[PDB]
């Protein structure tokens, strides 16, 4: 598995891979790992695919409940808090093979400056969290051969479609370089799956865009 | 990994894949797992990488030693009980995670029938070994999901062609199903290694042959 | 044990064989491991028989419960939550070896197209489940050729009847290559069971039928 | 596996299946497992395959060099001590997972009655041995339930023909209440291997007889 | 330790033997194994022999005790449930040395055909039953011995006279072939016990007859060895 | 990680480091690890960093509500018993990993002489501590090098500003002497971060002095 | 610790990093780990100080004796054979760990092409060994931000000062994401080693020319 | 146990502390850790003590056999190899507990530069060696204080007596921030033995100068600490 | 440490070290581990720093909460019964790394003969308590060497001056044969502290006269 997100100016972009194994064997190609929690907030969780499903259901249920609760949707700072003391908690069964490390994706209606209002934060097994202020992050097996090729190609985001491109090309890469994360497959049309995020909200990309992507990708790595 | 062979009238191919990995870390991408260790025999070796390029240097050097020695090539049944021998002797490795389990194809020169003279012997990690009569075997991670595909397509494999598209097929299917097993890389490619035994020897196949079986069967399934 | 699910158009099919064994000896050779839950959906459980006739006892229960309560079925996701809810919470007891692990296969009326309310969902061992978008899916010891059999015989499929044809040879494949699937007894006359479910709802497969498929299985691979 | 060895007046038969598995799967279809060591002696081994093989090999050659090197044949009590001293010496690597356990047949030439000159020799693992005296013994995982057939199937055998086909119908049951034993196998048509010794010597049973008697017992049963 | 069941046309017939042991040394000469529960059904349990005398007290009480309450006997699948669930329960106990495994034989008052109404449902360590409609089961150390030679003479069943001397040559070659199991004791005249369940109830069969059919088969035995041999040697 | 407290004449200043690693990965380049927990008190907290965050948010809370509960805050020696029964709270924890090692530096308004109302007070992993009277003390992995570096420059302390400069120093031995502490880092500009505590109350350093500072001391160095 | 290497048209480079730690201590900074062995191979070996030390001591003695002994330098597939069996042969003393995984760079003069015949050869803890065809590799612990900067630098590779400039960005790559790893140390004026081997013989980089490129790199992130 | 070993212009000098503890009893005052392996070398070893004392003998042993036996001394390089040798073949016995840890300083006469002859090695318990380069280096429990306070110090190093006061000095801060490393003993009259090296070889430094240096520096830190306070509070 | 108590005629003396250590390093050098409980008794507790504090601060409270409960203060046995609780209900703890062995001095006001009216109690590990007779007690880990030495000083002893130079000369010897007691620091100028208890109650002896007789007798042993 492997879960990208990278800011660009007016918004954020989080981007998943599609596959599961079960140690050598493939057991899924079409898993959706990002979610839209709220209108303004996205999450990607990475390790095991159950614990990940249930902890963003969960997570989505307790944001739903406060907001209908409390007639006001909780602060972003609420929103990484509740994720951390839930990660927290999942300590005892992480530590006997249900580990879930999960990755924040948000924009700030309430910041002062609308094209910095993007934000990402990471976390530990630990429940500690990081707000991260390099514009990248990445969670998953493939993390670090994702993250060292953000650390290149993130000269080139300008934009939301140049940002979206970025991450299809990560987590390509990190599919290059990983056996758990799977890589664009032509055969079946089974592509990766991206969230972008703007002052207008959270909107799935949709699939065309992104097989475009990728295939202009593929084309320019084939020579 | 994975390597399978079949038998086709008058003569065996063995095919292979090119992946190679270090866990969930891919290190190998055109790593050559079949060797022709002399001008009738193919060996394939699955596990791990040192031990089976160990195992294929020291098995041919073995077998073109008893050769030049005697001046006479050793039997089938010699062959098989020197790898056989190999196999058992490597047990005590094998238990530390330096496991090796070879595949064998030959071609008898001294069988009757020369239609029927394809060989194909597999290995047990105790050094037992069989010769397969079914006519197709695979060894490697993803040995089960290729012989499973193998069962349903050897009905169509009439010559040396249409064994190799099978095998190639079989490999895909392999690859499709084991993430340690890799399929034909189009963006850089690389395509898996087929040796064709005849009465003629043991060739090489040559990448294009294998390159357009691998479109043709990506085509089909697309 | 092999359990196994293919969908045809218009509906689904699930069939499992009839063999229990201890070790290497045989204990039994007429199990029924194919439940009719409700109207419209099929349950198949493989591992421990005890824990699986359990499982699928308490499953029924809970379903005709909630349906009789609240005076309307459950939803499709509905019953795969339970399901799942109930894997998981019979995970401490899976890691001292009463491992079950369920195929869920069922007919969506309120699906829109009528042609493609087939349902299939599989399930781990740690409660996840994943609809299947393949087509087909197998459970137990034998799912693996099974499932590489029903691979390259799931072309054939156009209807009903070829899909019970498919699934019979994919479960004689299964105990071809199994040795703790039990095969067509021609001597004994016992026979896999089937379940077929479409519009009219869930519906056993007589024995006639299966034993006259299963005899021309043997017979075209006797020549 | 299930080797089983029953005594006829006039001779002695031993029958044994073809399964070899590899825990739950079936890794083979045709294993032979009886062997002819000699003019007048047959040998079944139970266990791991190839430990099995290279046993009846190595006692094979161990009583033909003694032939050779004396030029008179070992009596049956020396051909049980080698065969006892051979399982006894395996005993530590039998504790490690490579159990071989033999059942020895033969016919005693130079017996007083004739028509009592067969043998069965059954074998422990600790290397004991002890001459069966009650006309039948099994050996392998299906052994118990073969000896309990024969058991009641043991006062038809009047010549060769109807002990062969209890042998057979043994070797029937045993598979019927055991996986790990094959049966007869009409779809490939793979029967069971058998071996009749009398005082001509020990030849191997045709294939077509016993699946004369494997189909006879099938429609009895159906 | 074993208990056999076989059907026969018009019921059910469970036997078993009269041997306890500790280890190697013989315990016990006497002991009875096989329990009538109520009017139709019979329980034999194999193992531990005082988790095996509680069981069965418990399940009686157990069954008796809801007949009392709802003045209505329970169902034979009921009784099946109650029994396993008892028998899951005992799961940690079992793993500690306390097994105990079961045997249920009964006959069907509602069921349609009375000469099939007979019931046979065998048990195993995680609680789980399966009815047994191949006519015979075993349980215990010596099952398999019994359960191979009911599978020979399971042919010559025809009422319920010969079912119980099958059952008896069953318990013959068990203890035959083994040590735990008890023999016929004719040096102090001790026989295995049986329970013969039919329409009119579930009754103990005295032990003149079983005494009666355990000579017949041991000079039978002792015949055939006379005129047996090792393929022509004795 | 690294932390530095020092008093000068007239107050107290605390300092520490940037950078989080997991193993030998760098994973944090601008983690804060001193916090203002009230007016006149300041907390650096060393070793696991959620435990450290957790620890500087409830210690904030519970001083602020025991002073809004009773309308007056708490003595010094309060503060302390606080923090010491955190810290023997957290013993189990931190036998499994999560250990986390606190060091308080305050300022007492209450005490008679101003010029001597700094407070450096440290603690060990059973929850004791001790108020030094050495005028330095310095926790986390660095701890040792940055004591040994401030002792030796300790006696150039005057006021706040020299207080600052030996701070900044230490922490930048500490960072020369250990791979888990990081140093000023000029490519990116990150800087450690520093509070001053006096009479006035307790107040966040610019990052352009400490800036300045540390380029100064690179300079020197150089 | 990080060691790369990278063929450029004409001939290779092989540069490396000067830490050596002991836990989170750092023990050295200007540890040399390149080694010319002999005049047209360079090894560099990862892990264990004194264990690559005495390898790369001990595999040049070995060379050199051959050459004098047989008059003959050894082929570039015999270097390879022989470093594979020192490090099979070290296999036991690595479990203890004293590991120690080399990675050999030379020229080949008899290729065919001149061009290419750099070469790259990479080992395992197993004593396997694959002649890498990417065109880079790299060994140690921060190999894997290495590689992956390599990987997307490589294009900009067309003779041997930017071949020497890629690896010189690669190895502050590397240290910038690794701790064990270090960097330019431009207070010391400590820069990474390096050795560019071509036609005329392998000769070590010049300490000015890598500072030069060092600096360059840093003013370009800055 | 501490040795501390610094590079002045013109030769190097070596010093050490005198106490050997059992835990945390004192069972020595004036143990002698730094010795005169050949004219130009002198080696400390930091750990157990007989192990130490051991290595030190057989080192010296091994070094007048080769010069004996050849007629040349070794060069410096071949001493360390020698000496990286022994070290990695005591492994086995230090996992054991066995450890030593050698600290070697000496005048290379083959160096092209007098001035910067000096050389001082260091050893880990792999075997592993490496010449320091910048110019001093510590071994034993107290070896962290003792090299940072060399850090500061070593700007002082202007000859051998500077250098030698400054090896003191860190002695002095290693003893004070470790109970396992002794002190100046002025009640005893004991001081740490140093062994300075320069063009003519290696000599003893006489205990006089050691103790008139000790004793200055501890009035130094007297004085130091009169002056101070913590922070405006004494 | 080392914790000192011994009679005189009038009353009893108690002293202790300033030294705390982590291991091998010296953590304090300034703690203070004799405390006056109430007017008439002073404990002294060794081991882990922490629990030593702990336990003197509950100690106390318990006892002045008995005092202004009841009206009327504990006698001696009650205030030894109470100790004792403590330190066996601290056995958990003890066992697990958290050892506490106190030592009680106290002065017996309803006593008849007022000359030996002074109380030494010592306590094991168990909570067991024996009122000492034999004139003095120590505890600590240099406690056998300070006992031997008051074993021979105790005749010395005339009134409340020789038995505190008494105590510091044993208290020297103490810190002379153990590393983790600690001297008179003539350089910093830290003593040891003591505390007298009399008829008029417990006073803090001044750190002057303490000076004066370490100085005495550090004169007296050079």
């Amino acid at each position: 598995t492997t879960i990208v997100a990278l800011k660009y100016p007016g918004g954020v972009v989080m981007a998943g891979d599609r596959r599961s194994t079960q140690g050598n064997m493939i057991s899924g190609r079409d898993v959706r790992k990002v979610y839209i929690t709220d209108d303004y907030t996205a999450t990607g969780i990475a390790g095991t695919a159950a614990v990940a499903v249930e902890f963003a259901r969960l997570y989505a249920v307790e944001l739903e409940h406060y907001e209908k609760l409390e007639g006001v949707p909780l602060t972003f700072a609420g929103k990484i808090n509740r994720l951390a003391i839930m990660v927290r908690g999942n300590l005892a069964a992480a530590m006997q093979g249900l580990l879930a490390l999960p990755l924040l994706a948000g924009y700030d209606i309430h910041a002062s400056d609308p094209q910095s209002a993007g934000r990402i934060v990471s976390f530990d097994a630990a429940g500690g969290w990081n707000i991260e202020e390099e514009g990248y992050q990445a969670v998953g097996s493939g993390s670090l051969f994702a993250k060292s090729s953000m650390k290149k190609l993130y000269s080139q985001v300008t934009d939301g479609d140049s940002g979206l491109r970025v991450a299809v090309e990560a987590l390509y890469d990190a599919a290059d370089d990983d056996s758990a994360t799977g890589g664009p497959d032509l055969v079946r049309g089974i592509f990766p799956t991206a969230v972008i995020i703007d002052a207008d909200g959270a909107v799935d990309v949709p699939e065309s865009r992104i097989a475009e992507l990728a295939r202009a990708i593929i084309e320019s790595r084939s020579g």
